[PDB]
This record gives structure tokens, sequence and C-alpha cells, in this order.
């Protein structure tokens, strides 16, 4: 750097300059490159922040922090308060709070400007448990818009999450997956300290000050230096908020430290937290009370946005990996409040994942961490489709930490509080307020995620959004205005709809039943419902639009509907009704073993029974379960070699559990329920529903593939006194997304009776619909009486099986 030249007049400039020249933005700081006298012009502090009644109409002095002179006005750079000391006018929270029905701005303003305040750990339940702190706060969370929480992503650090707010991706796409990090193909880390995490290959997508920069909208900084005061952040977004109309930008970002950083010394409610939640909100105030001097206070949105929670977490709640393995020295640890594992040297093929994970797994009666394999995680979580995300993974309890030996804890108790846990976990919940022109007025909307954001700040300042995992039009309902106006997906592949065209003779597939056992009344009656007759009743939402190019039949049946696939050999979809009124039943002892050829499907397209004989690792179960019959006649259609998936025993344990005792628990609780299951096939842990040649796995010497995970999407009335099949208004759904596991090593109690672990494990495992969307290529809900934003929402729900 040539720092030889100044910042006169250039102080925190918008575009940066190119080398030699010395730099006046506010990174210049982090690069070693500021200009001499940057501090001198730039970071004036003289006199601090508030005008006094004595400072009134003072003489301008420029050496002055900021100004209460009779200028100052129009020069952008009074304090704060210089109204209210100066000109008797009020604090913009001890104003009522009024609708703003339309933007209220100044002349030359194109459209409302976006102001970001973020917030580092501002946990969920802070917004009550301090109210009576935070006016500033809690005026705007009541006079906008809010959701109880936000969901943050998967880990639940600062990094991860702040990109994903500008990125609307999953850290696993964007690639900034932890706080630290290691990159093979580059051979290179990121950390939180140092000038690596400053290089842009860490940083992928497209963040949303690109998105407007490259549609002509122009932005603030994101990145604030940490020696730049509060204060000198706010009069400087207010300052060029005051920059003429074609050099001013539209977005803006302030970021706040706190309450994060007092919050790993004191826990999340420590004593000294309060202190900390009065200063932010002082700083918002600072930020209204200057908007209003502008006349940008019923002009800007804003959005007060959280990165993460805090949890209560303490030395002695360290779990050592030293306690667990010999080899301790042959690995890396990834540590704290999740792990990542990796070998210490990659000349070493002496290392061995396999071992390492079985040496971790369910070793202690009360082991505050369970080792994965990242493409085994819940599929909730998107945390596996990345290099820098390490084979093994630790996901650990709420409240711990997990390091590789006790030294690295106190050779490094310091802390009370930290992050980074499972995102469904209630501590680590943050906020959402939305207020101005473009949100709703005092509305309360449902807890969302926070990947959700982009596409809604880039509506609302008029961007096409760049491709993020988002689902646009989801949070439609968080906006007066600038809605975006969604379609459902154009279905790619129509279904075959096949009539009986095959002999049972014409079959060889190595099946057997005992149903030779043969009326007029219920012999139209059958035709019926093989033609669709009760269609109506198990299919109440329409049929699921296949989104690729493929080959498959809809088989209609007295008690279930499937979408049957010539391709992978078995139902895409499953879709049946179980109402509050409905009777389990058990398999008779000669159907035990029965499988039945599907004479509306050719042999060629049909699975057989020698395959799953011969296959000593791999046996079967069915979509629609025989279990749920509606009679003994109807029972020998659930037998149908065209409802039978392949299953490992140890996952027939789940899912004989799942279809035998929950779904009429389900349908008892809810009053009634509509099911969809169906296989899942994620080979490359993508996210992403594979193509057939990505399969790695088939029934041994079969073209039958091998699921990697069961979905089941179980809908019902939200109103539950009306019965799922009859519901006038909206749904309520839960959803899932099983590993299909040859084993049951994930559940360290499943050994007992699947009453005490099965649910338990579906429970982790919980998704969202568009998750399985994903998965599948398909689309559902296609046919309801909903609004399509309000079926977003529901499609992006998920169920968390959190307390309250
Ligand atoms: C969440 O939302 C995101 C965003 O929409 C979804 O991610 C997208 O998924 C698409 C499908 O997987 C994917 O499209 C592929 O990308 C190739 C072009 O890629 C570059 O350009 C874009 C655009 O500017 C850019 O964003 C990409 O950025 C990634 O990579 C850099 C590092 O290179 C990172 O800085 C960044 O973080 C990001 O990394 C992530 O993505 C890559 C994959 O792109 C992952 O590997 C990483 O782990 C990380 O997650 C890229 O720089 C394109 O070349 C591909 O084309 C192949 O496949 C198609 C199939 O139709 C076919 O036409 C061709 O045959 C082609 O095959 C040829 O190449 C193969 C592989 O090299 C080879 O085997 C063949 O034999 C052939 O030679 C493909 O279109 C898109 O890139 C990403 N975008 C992002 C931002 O991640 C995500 O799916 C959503 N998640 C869920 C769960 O829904
Ligand atoms: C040690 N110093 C820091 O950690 C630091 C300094 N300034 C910031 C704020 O950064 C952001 C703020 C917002 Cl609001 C968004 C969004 N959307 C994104 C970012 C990133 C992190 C992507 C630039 N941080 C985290
Ligand atoms: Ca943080
Ligand atoms: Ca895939
Ligand atoms: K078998
Ligand atoms: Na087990
Ligand atoms: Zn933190």
């Amino acid at each position: 750097t040539a720092t030889s030249g100044s910042c006169k007049g250039r102080c925190f400039e918008l575009q940066e300059v190119g080398p030699p020249d010395c730099r006046c933005d506010n990174l210049c700081k982090s690069y070693s490159s500021c200009c001499h006298d940057f501090d001198e012009l730039c970071l004036k502090t003289a006199r601090g922040w508030e005008c006094t009644k004595d400072r009134c109409g003072e003489v301008r002095n420029e050496e002055n922090a900021c100004h209460c002179s009779e200028d100052c006005l129009s020069r952008g750079d009074c304090c704060t308060n210089y109204q209210v000391v100066c000109k008797g006018e009020s604090h913009w929270v001890d104003d009522d709070c009024e609708e703003i029905k339309v933007p209220e701005c100044p002349a030359g303003f194109v459209r409302p400007p976006l102001i970001i305040f973020s917030v580092d750990g501002f946990r969920a339940s802070y917004m009550k448990k301090g109210s009576k702190v935070m006016p500033n706060i809690e005026k705007l969370r009541s006079c906008g818009t809010h959701a109880p929480y936000m969901r943050p992503v998967y880990p639940t650090k600062t990094f991860p999450n702040l990109y994903t707010l500008a990125t609307g991706l999953y850290p696993e796409s964007h690639g900034i997956v932890g706080n630290s990090m290691y990159d093979p193909v580059f051979d290179a880390s990121f950390h939180l300290r140092g000038r690596e995490k400053f290089n842009h290959r860490w940083w992928g997508g497209q963040p949303l000050w690109i998105t407007a920069t490259k549609q002509g909208v122009r932005a603030g900084t994101f990145f604030w230096s940490v020696s730049i005061p509060h204060e000198r952040r706010i009069l400087t977004i207010l300052q060029w908020l005051s920059l003429p109309d074609n050099e001013r930008p539209s977005v803006y970002a302030f970021y706040s430290e706190q309450p994060d950083f007092s919050g790993h010394k004191y826990g999340p409610f420590g004593p000294e937290m309060t202190n900390p939640l009065r200063e932010i909100d002082k700083t918002v105030g600072q930020l209204m009370d200057g908007l209003k001097q502008l006349r940008l206070h019923r002009c800007v949105n804003v959005i007060f946005v959280g990165d993460h929670g805090m949890e209560d977490v303490t030395c002695d709640r360290t779990e050592f990996l030293s306690n667990y393995l010999t080899n301790v020295d042959d690995i890396t640890l990834v540590p704290g409040t999740l792990g990542r594992i990796r070998a210490k040297s990659i000349n070493n093929s002496k290392y061995d994942p396999k071992t390492i994970i079985a040496a971790l797994t369910c070793k202690k009666p009360d082991q505050h961490f369970k080792p994965y394999m990242k493409q085994h995680l819940p599929k909730r979580l998107h945390y596996a489709n990345n290099r820098r995300i390490e084979d093994i993974h630790l996901l650990v309890d709420r409240r711990w930490h997990v390091a590789r030996k006790p030294l690295d804890v106190y050779k490094k108790c310091f802390f009370q509080g930290d992050h980074g846990f499972d995102n469904k976990v209630n501590s680590m919940q943050t906020v959402f307020v939305g207020y101005g022109p473009t949100f709703k007025y005092r509305t309360k909307v449902p807890p969302f995620e926070n990947i959700e954001l982009y596409n809604v700040m880039c509506d609302l300042l008029g961007l096409k959004p760049a491709p993020n995992n988002g689902t646009h039009g989801s949070l439609n309902h968080l906006l007066r205005t600038n809605t975006f106006r969604p379609t459902m997906p154009d279905e790619v592949s129509r279904p075959n709809y096949p009539g009986i065209m095959y002999l049972q003779s014409e079959f060889d597939l190595g099946c057997t039943c005992d149903d030779k056992v043969e009326n007029k009344l219920e012999e139209l009656n059958k035709r019926l419902h093989t033609k669709g007759s009760t269609k109506e009743r198990h299919l109440l939402y329409g049929r699921p639009a296949v989104l690729y190019r493929t080959s498959y039949d809809i088989l209609y049946h007295t008690d279930f509907e499937s979408g049957y696939s010539e391709i992978f050999l078995m139902p895409l979809w499953t879709s049946y009704t179980i109402s509050k009124q409905a009777e389990v039943s058990s398999i008779p002892e000669h159907l035990t073993n029965c499988v039945r050829p599907d004479v509306r499907v050719s042999p060629g397209f049909s699975q057989n029974c020698l395959a799953y004989k011969n296959d000593k690792q791999m046996s079967y179960g069915f979509l629609f379960p025989p279990y749920l019959s509606s009679s003994p006649e109807a029972k020998y259609d659930a037998f149908l070699v065209t409802n039978m998936v392949p299953m490992y025993p140890a996952f027939k344990r789940v899912w004989a559990y799942f279809q035998r005792v929950l779904v009429k628990k389900y349908a008892s609780e809810r009053n009634g329920v509509n099911v969809i299951s169906g296989p899942i096939f994620d080979y490359n842990y993508d996210g992403l529903r594979d193509t057939e040649d990505e399969i790695k796995q088939y029934v041994e010497g079969s073209s039958i593939p091998v699921p990697t995970h069961y979905y089941s999407i179980i809908t019902s009335c939200l109103d539950f006194t009306q019965p799922a099949d009859k519901c006038d208004g909206p749904l309520s759904v839960s959803s899932f997304i099983l590993p299909h596991r040859p084993d049951n090593d994930e559940s360290c109690n499943s050994s007992e009776d699947e009453s005490k672990w099965v649910e338990e494990l579906m429970k982790m495992h919980t998704a969202r619909v568009r998750d399985i969307e994903h998965l599948t290529g398909l689309d559902f809900y296609r046919k309801t009486s909903r609004s399509y934003s309000e079926i977003l929402t529901l499609k992006t729900y998920l169920h968390t099986y959190e307390s309250e």
C-alpha cells in the first residue's frame, strides 16, 4: 500500500479505489490499507454522539463526531438526536404507531430503501424476556410484521447464517459450511481470525449486494470493521442516505456483534445480558430518530434480523474423544458445538472411518453426541453436498461441547454460552421483524427459515433473485405489496391409465399367494374401485405432478391410489386416507408371504420375489400398509407386486411400527389423515432426485433399485373438528424422510420395543414437503381450495417437535 494519499473528502467512499492508492472505504482497516489520515478524518469522536442544549445552532466545527449546527440536516451529518434536543421534536419511539399505507419518501427517491439491521446471537425469546428494556425494538415488532421466531440454518454459527441471509442458499451450496473450514482442492484453511477468510473463493452463490449492483441498484457495505463504533456505522448509513439520487444506495446493512459477544461470556440470560440489549435498542433508536430527521421514517423498509440464538454451555459439559478412541492423534477434530473429523495425515491409508464411527457409537449410556456419516445426517439439515464438509460428523447435544482431548479445553472456565447446534433447537432460534411501507401493519406471521429472506429482500428492491433454496412466494404473506406472483410448475410427464392387460400365467416372478377363493353385486363394485370410484377419498389434493420425463402408470384401488414407475419398478408415490374411525387389522397367517402379480402391469416392468429370496441382505415392505385394509377382500390389493418396495430387515422394524401403530394414532389425534408415502434415491447426497444412472445399489441380481430413504407426507385439517377428507379451509401437515439403513445403529435403544425408539427416530428425520419435492421431482397439493401462496407456506412448514 502507498498510504501517503489522503481520505480528504472520501470518508467511507462506496467504490473502493484500486491499489496502490490508499483506501478510505470501511474494509481498509481489515486489509492494513487505510490512508494515513483515515482515523483523523473518517473516525472523529470529539464531543461524542448526542447534541446537548448548549450545542444547538453552534458554529460548524468539523472536528466534531456529529453536528448540532443549523446547517447539519442539509449536510446530512447531524447527531441523531438533533431535532429532539434543538427543535422540540419527539423521539421516534415516543410517537404512536401509524399505519404506513404508502411510501412517504422525499422527491428523487425511486423506491423505498432497504436497511438490514442484523444482530449477532439474538435469541428469539429475547423479544419477550427483554421487552422491558428494548422499547425501540418492541415498537418495530408490534407495529410492523413479526414472526415468533426465525429458524437459522445448520450449523447455527455466524458466517454460515449471514451468508445464507445474503444468498438464499444452504451452506452446502454457498460454501461457508462453518466458522472454520479446510478445502482439499484448494488445499487451504478458512478461520474467523486472520486474512484467509477475505479471499473470495470461499464465498459462492450471488449475495444480495451483487444481485443489486448487477441490476442497477446500488448497495452500502455489508461488512463493518470491528473498530468502527456502532454510532459511526449509523451516522455513515444516514450520510449515504443524503447522497444525491444518482450516487445514493438503495440497500444498506448494519451489524452488531452484540448480544453474541456477551452471551458467550455470561450465558443467554446472565444478569450481564440486560445492558447489551439496552445498548442495541439505543442504536435502533438512533437509526429511527435519524431516519425521522431526514423524513425517511415512513419511507425505508427496516429488517431486524438475527443470525442464531445462544445456549448455556460450560467447560464441564465437554465430551472428549480421547475417552472413546485409542488412536486419538491419528485424527483432526473441528470441535465445539458440532464435530467434524478427518485424518491428520492423507498419506496414512490405515485410517478407517468405519472403525472411528463404530468406536463413537452408543459407547456410553448418556453419550452427549452422535456420530454420523454426513450422507446419513437428517436431510432437513441439508449438510453434506460440499468437499469442505468432512465425511464424519458429530451432532452434539444442546448444552454440550465435544473436544479431541482435555488439554484442548484448558491449554487453549471462560465461557458460559455457545451456539452451533442442530437448527431445530429452541435456544438456537433467532428473530425477524419487518417494518416499513412494504411490510404489513401489526401482523404476526408464522416462524419461517432464513433461507426465504433473500427472495423477499429482492422483491423489496425490485430485483430478480438469483437461483436459491428459498421457495419464492412462501413469504408473500409478510408483504403489503411487491408480492411475487408464483405459478405451479408444469407437469412434464403425463401418466398412463392401464387396464387389465396380462393373464396371471404370463408372470414368472416366483411369488405365491394363498388366494384361490371365488357373486355379481360386488363384481361391478370392485371394477369401479379399479377405475377410481374411491379416488376422491384417497387422493384429496390432486395427483402429484411429475416434473421430469419418465414413464409411469396411475393405479387405482379401493383403499389407495399410486403412481407406479415403469423405470424404477415401484411407486413414486402412494396416496391413502385413514379416517378417525378406521380399524387396524393384522396380516392373516396364510397371507404372510403373499405377493400377487398386477394384471395391469407387464412382467417386464414388475419386481419379482426370486430376487428378494436370493438377496440375503434385502427384504421387502409395502407402501400402502396391509394392516389398514378396509375389508378382507380389499386387503389382497395391498399384496400386489406393484405396492412392494425393497427394505432391509432392520428398516422394516421402523416401517412396520409406523404403518401398524403410528398412522392410526395420528388419524385418531388429527381426525383423519391423508398419507402419501414413497421411495427416495439420493446416492450423491445433493438433496435432489437421482437419475437411474446414479443408483449405486440394486436388489441382488435384478434391476430393482434400492432407495436411500422413504418419505411420508401426512396431511389433515388445521381445524381438527373437521375430518381430513371433508376439510373446508387450511391444512395441517407433518412429513419425514427416513434413512433406509441396514442397521439401527443410529438409535441407541433399538434393542428395545419399537414403542421406545421408533417415533424418536422419525422426529429427528422430520422434513418439509419442499424437501421431499426436491428429492422426488414431484409437485404436491396441486388441487386444493387454498391460494397458491398459502400452499407454498405449507410446503415450507417443518414440524420441529420442540416444546414452547
Ligand atoms: C439450492 O439452490 C442451489 C442454487 O440453485 C442449487 O445448486 C445448483 O444446483 C445445480 C445442479 O446440481 C447446479 O448446476 C450445475 O453446475 C455447473 C455450473 O456451475 C458453476 O456455475 C454456477 C453459476 O454462476 C455457480 O453457482 C457454481 O458455483 C458452485 O461452485 C463453486 C466452486 O466451483 C462455489 O464457489 C459455489 O459455492 C458453488 O458450489 C456448490 O455447487 C457445486 C456444483 O455446481 C457443488 O459441487 C459444490 O459442493 C457446492 O455445493 C459453479 O461454479 C454445471 O457445469 C453442471 O452441469 C453438468 O450436469 C448437467 C446435468 O444437466 C449437464 O448439462 C452436463 O452434462 C454437466 O455435466 C458435465 O460435467 C459433469 C460434472 O463436471 C461431468 O461429470 C459430466 O460427465 C459432464 O462433463 C450443473 O448445471 C448449480 O451450479 C448449483 N448452484 C449453486 C450456487 O450451488 C441446489 O441444488 C439447491 N439445493 C436444493 C437441495 O434444492
Ligand atoms: C469479525 N467480523 C464480523 O464477523 C463481521 C463484520 N461485519 C459483519 C456483517 O456481515 C454481514 C452482515 C450481513 Cl447483514 C449480511 C447479510 N445479508 C451478511 C454479512 C456477511 C458476513 C456475509 C458480510 N460481520 C459478520
Ligand atoms: Ca453469530
Ligand atoms: Ca441426488
Ligand atoms: K432377502
Ligand atoms: Na441400535
Ligand atoms: Zn457466537
